């Protein structure tokens, strides 16, 4: 296989946020078999960010994902040449996001260019006034569509207070080749902020992730 146990990671997230433009870079490693992986990503442009890091965090690769081996893995067999995914996040009080992802490969490391926007997020709102704790751990759903594999996950931002603020996930991905295509399955995750500076110009950040049926 060209995924190697260990992989590389480096990244570019260049998007807005109710009109805050900003630049994030990321470099990073993970076990692709064991499905964990660690970021370490600062703030190029655009700092301060005015909004949430929280937001931000799935968009910084289901490559990173342990599958059982009679769960056909379309990520690990999407390389070298790769895959996109296009992703819509719609937040409970009106707030939209709206990403995409091109992943490639070359040697021991992934790259990704990441789009983001996001608009229509209320003032006074958990994400524009910084209340997020972080994401529950919900199961994911992936299934196929016709040919193309996509994804839907009912998340969830803990809020400070004890509340919680939901967003429905719905992904698409696209492989660069043809692949085996898996049947409907499961996708748990885990994703953590490990650490961070004052503003979250620094950020390290954690996924552990595992398919099943």
């Amino acid at each position: 296989s060209v995924i190697k146990p260990e992989m590389k990671i480096k990244l570019r997230m260049e998007g807005a946020v109710n009109g805050h433009k900003f630049v994030i870079e990321g470099e990073g490693i993970g076990k692709p078999y064991e499905g964990t992986q660690t970021l370490d990503l600062t703030v190029e442009e655009g700092a301060p960010l005015p909004f949430s890091y929280d937001i931000l965090t799935p968009a910084f690769n289901r490559a990173f994902t342990k599958y059982p081996e009679d769960i056909p893995d379309y990520f690990k067999q999407a390389f070298p040449e790769g895959y996109s995914w296009e992703r819509s996040m719609t937040y409970e009080d009106q707030g939209i996001c709206i990403a995409t992802s091109d992943i490639t490969m070359e040697g021991d490391c992934f790259f990704y260019e990441i789009r983001f926007d996001g608009t229509n997020f209320p003032p006074n709102g958990p994400v524009m006034q910084k209340k997020t704790l972080k994401w529950k751990s919900p199961t994911g759903k992936m299934y196929v569509e016709d040919g193309v594999l996509k994804g839907d996950v009912e998340m969830a931002l803990l809020l400070e207070g004890g509340g919680h603020y939901r967003c429905d996930f719905k992904t698409t991905y696209k492989a660069k080749k043809d692949v085996r295509l898996p049947d409907a399955h499961e996708v748990d995750h885990r994703i953590e902020i490990l650490s961070h500076d004052k503003d979250y110009n620094k950020v390290r950040l954690y996924e552990h992730a595992e398919a099943r049926y």
